[PDB]
């Protein structure tokens, strides 16, 4: 049982290892409970839910900075055009259970060598899978930090006002087999990923309307209009008009999403209510935000500085925080312009279709559309992956799905890495000396802690490009930093806190279409 | 896991062993932090730095009295003309972790058998190497003393006012693999030194201008001058002038260093400002002391008593001390006169060169020089090694270096003994019973302690000299010592403190050139 936290680059694959220290409290006083919300004191009826919270807790490693340091991430993105996960192994070890006693003001903490902790992996996916929702409680990016394991809870099928119905499910986690760990015992688990395509780690150096040889003319003839008598006129497209070429392929579908400018406030309207202006989808008589949505270009070359989309991009914290309304200086806002070749700007809404039927006496009319959905012959790119973003998501179990790439990013999986759940075994306090049939509610106060190591095998694609001129690379560029106030970017500041200075995607090397 | 501390003399090699007891605190509250200094409150802009301090700590055995008792050192220097290191092995064992609780005034200390400590050697030289700077924190010379391990920190590349720049490096030490030690576990490491030349353990019994047979004349003819008409005059050198012999070899190069007299204050000027009078070299727009410098003779035979060089020699404490301005009676000041055969006196500045071009009508002129650097045909000796001095230094990793013998003394190495770093594994206190995403800052107060044994294999050269008369030997000479006040020299005094009475070099046996 030793420490690791290291990376090994072998050819076409790479292995990451990392070790952390976790702490597990007793949750819920060893009790289950039902939880609801009817919505009133909150947002409203769209916010209602019903479910259960459990005494158990769980591990979540599903972000990239869990497995990669910033320098390792740089080594990846400048030299490689693709990555996918292959295998996984987890080890929980060096477990300690501690008892807490409080007399008067003082508080003493003692070690208990015989008390245990329970752990199991859910290999058959029997529990509601709450990973892949991008919530808090993941391993910290900086290896020296100690973190709490979050409490496990789930939502089930609801009726009106967040009430249970006939199909609502209650799960007992003690009904699973688990193994019991003392000091000296360890838990191990291995997993193999299913086959998935490489994530595309390059930026597009062509656009989908320019794929032609610009010097030539087509052998296809286009319809230029009618003359004053109504005879059809023909025209051949060529170098003076490249936009009129007949083409084999069309760009990505869209639902129109509203623009927003993050840098410059003169471009925005005053007092926008974000919730009223976001895209939404309905289900069971209520509405939910559609965000980030299916990825669109958030900006393009020639657009104004700071151009973005309203709830169309991902935004991260610079450091772990609880704030409900963080300041603009505290966040990293992503920008996806690398897809601008196949993916239109999200607020453009500039596709045109014919809205009537023309005859002599009635002129043809057209209109722009806010909705243009999938048609045969369209191509598109997925959203990028980030050092701060999620790795995988579980594909819902359903009869049908279209292009099951998760919208926030990463790898869609039929069988994701299973949840690993853990809790302290309850230790009763002193019973009465007369028999009582009731369940015993008095327990010894305790918590546990240990180490966990995660090892991942990744497969990568090296970059072969034959362009003559140099390419854009990710580099560290800042003028100067004050060690008194600030410290080194991607480092520890003056207060001992780890700071992630800016967001980092994977798309730097370029390819033609 | 047993005690050793002993020496074994085998022929042409010798093995030293020693065992000590160490104590390791928690440093920095388990935090990294950036450190700078802009210079103002201190010396000034020449004093600025930028860097990081870490929660870790490390072992430093790099002084000779770590491995040799004074009697063993005597046995070495009277009988041997050379020594070099061969091999090394280190063992850390009998580790105890202790928890500290404070209630009201009293303080209780308890043992924790399951808590660990982390240790690794840096074999690939990935960390900044801070050994070889002759700082405090080495193993104590007397085997019964208990010592703290120092906190690890480093300097990185700086700009103005001690600010970080783009190439400044932050290192995470948890990113290294390390092994975790409980009570009952031990750490072992072995190392082999690269081939180096023997240190020269003899004093010179000849001088470089006297190498001739004094009875004879040369067959080479010298130029004695011109006559009144300007005709060249010739002269043959012989026993009446030995200084005028044509010679094959020249003495050592020098940068002139100022003299100082340590014994007699009538020789010194009043109110010398040492910092203004020392030799300095510039780098990156600031200046640093050049000390001790390239070794010169600090005194020679016939010079006044107490003659020395200003920051030209090494000076040690008699006992371990924190004093910033120690008294003259508290120090051991070294004297290097054993090199006076090949190495000129440091303040002499008596070499002479021609400063003009002579013709009829203009007389030849010469001048003395303060700077005379390396020329083909020069020979020199290195600085001596001392029982109190450093053993090795790391040669900087650079394209070029000239005669890479470290200036303070010892053995220059491309691959020195690697740093061994250690820290207490953080143990969190009781968490709250509601999940919080923040890192946990509350820890159990603890420290660790153990034993460490170091074993070194040395290679030595025995002395063959055929001179008829006896030689100078190092001996113990003092009239009497008061056991009430003082005790035995190189022993424990009345207060229980170990005292090193005088400095001891290696050069006693003599050889001709």
């Amino acid at each position: 049982g030793d420490w690791h936290c290291d990376t090994k680059w072998m050819g076409d694959h790479v292995i990451t290892k990392s070790t952390r220290t976790w702490v597990l409290p007793t949750y819920g006083n060893h009790l289950y409970g039902p939880i609801n919300f009817d919505g009133t004191t909150g947002s409203g009826a769209n916010a209602a839910y019903a479910g259960y919270k459990t005494p158990w807790g769980y591990f979540d490693f599903n972000r990239f900075h869990c497995h990669f340091s910033p320098r390792d991430w740089q080594r990846l993105i400048n030299n490689h055009t693709g990555i996918r996960p292959k295998g996984l192994k987890i080890k929980v070890f060096n477990v300690q259970v501690k008892e807490v006693t409080t007399q008067d003001s003082t508080k003493t903490i003692a070690n208990n060598l015989t008390s245990t902790v329970q752990i199991f992996a859910d290999e058959n996916y029997d529990l509601p899978y709450v990973l892949g929702s991008a919530t808090q409680g993941t391993f910290p990016p900086f290896p020296n930090d100690v973190f709490m394991l979050p409490q496990y809870a789930y939502c089930t099928l609801q009726g009106n006002s967040g009430k249970f119905v006939d199909r609502s499910a209650f799960y007992c986690l003690e009904y699973f087999p688990s193994q019991m760990l003392r000091t000296g015992n360890n838990f191990e688990f291995q997993f193999k990923f299913e086959e998935v395509p490489f994530h595309s780690g390059w930026a597009q150096s062509q656009s989908l309307d320019r794929l032609m040889n610009p010097l030539l003319d087509q052998y296809l003839i286009g319809d230029y209009g009618t003359d004053a008598s109504g005879n059809l006129i023909y025209h051949r497209a060529g170098p003076n008009d490249l936009n009129e070429f007949y083409k084999n392929w069309a760009p990505a579908p869209y639902e129109c999403i509203q623009n927003i400018n993050s840098s410059d406030n003169t471009k925005n309207a005053n007092s926008i209510n974000g919730s009223n202006s976001t895209n939404k989808w309905g289900l069971q008589g209520r509405q939910a935000w559609d965000a980030p949505g299916f990825v669109q270009a958030s900006t393009y070359e020639g657009a104004a500085a700071g151009q973005s989309l309203l709830n169309g991009v991902l935004t991260f914290d610079k450091s772990s925080a609880t704030t409900s309304s963080p300041a603009a200086t505290a966040v990293n806002r992503t920008i996806e312009d690398e897809i601008q070749g196949t993916n239109n700007f999200g607020n453009a809404r500039n596709n045109i279709v014919a809205i009537n039927q023309q005859t002599k006496g009635t002129n043809p009319t057209t209109g722009s559309t806010s909705q243009f959905e999938t048609m045969p012959g369209m191509v598109w790119s997925n959203r990028d992956i980030y050092l701060q973003g999620p790795i995988w998501a579980k594909i819902p179990n359903t009869d049908g799905h279209f292009h099951p790439s998760p919208r926030m990013g990463g790898f869609g999986l039929k069988h994701p890495p299973p949840m690993i759940l853990i809790k302290n075994t309850p230790v009763p306090a002193d019973p009465p000396t007369t028999f009582n049939p009731m369940p015993q509610t008095s327990f010894i106060t305790e918590y546990s802690t240990g180490q966990v190591t995660v090892e991942m095998l990744w497969e990568v694609q090296k970059e072969s490009s034959k362009r003559w001129n140099p390419e854009v690379q990710f580099t560290s560029n800042f003028g100067t930093s004050d060690p008194a106030v600030d410290g080194i970017p991607f480092g520890i500041n003056n207060l001992g806190t780890y700071v992630e200075s800016r967001p980092i995607g994977t798309r730097y090397i370029s390819k033609h279409l």
